[PDB]
């Protein structure tokens, strides 16, 4: 069955530059931005569309070594990106897939609000509770403000 987990987070970055930055750019720009938290992704397969599939590896010490995530929507128009984490870490004989929805929207004050949604696909009578899943959260803010940092300190990247 399906657990699903909304959340939202404020950046101070508009919109369009941040998905630029953090989403589509995301596998150059995130590990070189926040290496003690992501240490590298890989491009298994794709250009970026759907179904393009990425390895994301963890720092040593970590409680998962890697996950592999596949795009599954990218809207340049809305800032909509869509993926699934579907083999790694986590997922086996408990948590089949995980599918996530990440839509950036412009706040009038030059900022952005991320609108979140994470979905877990589960296998046998196995819970997903809001405490667990606050590492999600954790990773996510953590490696937003890394990206905002950057973008803050280099105003020409990402235009
Ligand atoms: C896999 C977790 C957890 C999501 C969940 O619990 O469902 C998520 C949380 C934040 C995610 C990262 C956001 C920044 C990057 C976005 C890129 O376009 C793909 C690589 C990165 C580095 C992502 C990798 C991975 O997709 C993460 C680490
Ligand atoms: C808490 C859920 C659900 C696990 C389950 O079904 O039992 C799991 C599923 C995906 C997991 C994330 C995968 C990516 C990251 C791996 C890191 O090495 C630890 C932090 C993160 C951000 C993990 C946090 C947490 O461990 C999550 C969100």
């Amino acid at each position: 069955g399906v657990f699903n987990y909304e959340t939202e987070t404020t950046s101070v970055i508009p919109a369009a530059r941040l998905f630029k930055a953090f989403i589509l750019d995301g596998d150059n720009l995130v590990p070189k931005v926040a290496p003690q938290a992501i240490s590298s992704v890989e491009n298994i397969e794709g250009n970026g569309g759907p179904g393009t599939i990425k390895k994301i590896s963890f720092p040593e010490g970590f409680p998962f070594k890697y996950v592999k995530d596949r795009v599954d929507e990218v809207d340049h128009t809305n800032f909509k990106y869509n993926y699934s984490v579907i083999e790694g870490g986590p997922i086996g004989d408990t948590l089949e897939k995980i599918s996530n929805e990440i839509k950036i929207v412009a706040t009038p004050d030059g900022g952005s609000i991320l609108k979140i949604s994470n979905k877990y696909h589960t296998k046998g009578d196995h819970e997903v509770k809001a405490e667990q899943v606050k590492a999600s959260k954790e990773m996510g803010e953590t490696l937003l403000r890394a990206v905002e940092s950057y973008l803050l300190a280099h105003s020409d990247a990402y235009n």
